[PDB]
């Protein structure tokens, strides 16, 4: 694994990935609804544009957010056998330097990693389900299947990557854990 961090564009949000090798395509990040830092990260007002999926039909980000926690809690162990809001604010993704939204969604759970994920809808199929539900983008970085159809969770060659392009999957894992040791953003963790 690895842990990461991912600046806040406007506090930094600590992501746990078992797929560091897959940084340049995290498009968005996701909180656990309870994650301590949401109250920090919720933004005053809706940006100008913003998709109606997105905001739970909350007038502002706070009130979609704390609909959301109260929805969720009528949720019973059937239902927890993809939801979430946008925080109405941006995280920068370290590798690539791009402002990406922070949403909270109950997929997440608080009391696991960090209670926050990197989510890269191209390699992880939980994260392209929400991303199709919500029209976040979906980015291949690791080549060898077909992201339009499905999330693509094998080993493969790194594309769009930058300094990764054409390294397998273990030799990016390790050159990208080596990057964010250089710049004091991340770790390798068991
Ligand atoms: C399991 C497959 O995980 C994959 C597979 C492919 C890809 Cl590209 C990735 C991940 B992985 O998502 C995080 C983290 O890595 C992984 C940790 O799961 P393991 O059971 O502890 O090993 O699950 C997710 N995770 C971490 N903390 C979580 C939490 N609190 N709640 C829900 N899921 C969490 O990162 C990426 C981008 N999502």
């Amino acid at each position: 694994g690895a842990v990461a961090l991912f600046s806040a564009r406007a506090v930094d949000i600590e992501v746990f990935t078992t797929r560091p090798d897959t940084l340049f395509g995290a498009t968005y990040l996701v909180l656990a609804p309870e994650h301590d830092l949401v109250d920090e990260l919720v933004a005053a007002s809706w940006p100008a544009g913003v998709n109606p999926l997105w905001t739970y039909g909350g007038g502002t980000p706070g009130e979609a957010i704390a609909a959301y926690r109260r929805a969720i809690a009528a949720k019973s162990d059937l239902e927890r056998q993809k939801t979430g809001v946008f925080l109405g604010s941006y995280a920068i993704n370290p590798a690539n330097g791009e402002p990406v939204p922070i949403f909270i969604a109950d997929y997440v759970l608080a009391g696991y990693g960090t209670g926050a994920i990197m989510a890269v809808p191209g390699h992880d199929q939980r994260d392209w389900d929400f991303a199709r539900a919500f029209g976040l983008p979906i980015v291949e970085v690791i080549a060898g299947g077909n992201i339009s159809e499905s999330a693509y969770t094998g080993d493969g060659i790194l594309v769009n990557s930058d300094y990764l392009n054409g390294m397998s999957v273990p030799a990016a894992k390790r050159a990208i854990v080596d990057r964010l040791e250089s710049a004091g953003r991340g770790r390798a963790r068991i």
